[PDB]
């Protein structure tokens, strides 16, 4: 797990996120979908975006950024005691969405370039790290659940 010193790093980046959740949450679906093409099938609801253009100019995708932001910063804020939380989700996108671990790689990859790429030079070796072990946690305890239901 991660340290307490770890966890403090992780909530005082993400206050970078909650200055702006829907901004970034727009820009991690951007490059989770140009960068991953398949990725954007898996989405009934933006499969009709086709250049970066309609997907930055679509107030639903930033509307979803959102949800997606605001679900996960709930998760981290519980530092680990997030059982209740990630269960529900870790069965919804196994079991409806049918999206396999990999792409939650993929989008905690994004994260990551987002984080830089909105706050250069702001995002510090020790940040990258703290929040890299809180992504890697989540990516963990969600591929357990994705195993129990046997979703590859
Ligand atoms: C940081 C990781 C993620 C979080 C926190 C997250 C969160 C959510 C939330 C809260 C919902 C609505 C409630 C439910 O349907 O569970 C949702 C829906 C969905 N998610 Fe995710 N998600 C994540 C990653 C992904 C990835 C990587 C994909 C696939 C490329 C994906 C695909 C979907 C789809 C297809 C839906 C349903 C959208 C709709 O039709 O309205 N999610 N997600």
């Amino acid at each position: 797990g991660l340290s307490d010193g770890e966890w403090q790093q992780v909530l005082n980046v993400w206050g970078k996120v909650e200055a702006d959740i829907a901004g970034h949450g727009q820009e991690v679906l951007i490059r989770l979908f140009t960068g991953h093409p398949e990725t954007l099938e898996k989405f009934d609801k933006f499969k009709h975006l086709k250049t970066e253009a309609e997907m930055k100019a679509s107030e639903d995708l930033k509307k979803h950024g959102t949800v997606v932001l605001t679900a996960l910063g709930g998760i981290l804020k519980k530092k680990g005691h997030h059982e209740a939380e990630l269960k529900p989700l870790a069965q919804s996108h196994a079991t409806k969405h049918k999206i396999p671990i990999k792409y939650l790689e993929f989008i905690s990859d994004a994260i990551i370039h987002v984080l830089h790429s909105k706050h250069p030079g702001d995002f510090g070796a020790d940040a990258q790290g703290a929040m890299t072990k809180a992504l890697e946690l989540f990516r963990n305890d969600i591929a357990a659940k994705y195993k129990e239901l046997g979703f590859q």
